[PDB]
């Protein structure tokens, strides 16, 4: 499936801390941000996407036109100029974000009920899975 709609409940987390450490998040923000659970809702409407990520004290939204590149501000998490740009590879939503650091981006595929993200900054990957509530 290429359909990402729905509110996703984080099921595993392994080397959030590792990508964050890579962006430059503070010890502060990186301890709190390695216990939470996020909840992350994607609203997808062909190629508009508007998607949340919520925590009790830490969230994060973008939103995204596939196929469009847009400046992006990270703002709240390393708060850096990024140029996005988010495609389709098979099912899987690649984005990458060029800027200052290397190997930025993301990826977003589904296999069954689960959701999977990867993060990936310089040279650290962190995987996420969530499932579908
Ligand atoms: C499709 C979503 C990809 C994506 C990329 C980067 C991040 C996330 C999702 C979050 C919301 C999981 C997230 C959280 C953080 N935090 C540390 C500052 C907690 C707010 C950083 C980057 C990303």
């Amino acid at each position: 499936t290429r359909d990402f709609n729905g509110t996703w409940e984080m099921e595993s987390n392994e080397n959030f801390e590792g990508y964050m450490k890579a962006l430059d998040i503070d010890f502060a923000t990186r301890k709190i941000a390695v216990r939470l659970t996020f909840t992350h809702v994607i609203d997808q409407d062909g190629d508009n996407f508007k998607t949340k990520a919520t925590s009790t004290f830490l969230n994060y939204d973008v939103d995204f036109t596939v196929g469009v590149e847009f400046d992006e501000y990270t703002k709240s998490l390393d708060n850096r100029h990024v140029k996005a740009l988010v495609t389709w590879e098979g099912d899987v939503l690649v984005c990458v974000q060029k800027g200052e650091k290397e190997n930025r981006g993301w990826k977003k595929w589904i296999e069954g009920d689960k959701l999977y993200l990867e993060l990936t900054c310089g040279d650290q990957v962190c995987r996420q899975v969530f499932k579908k509530k």
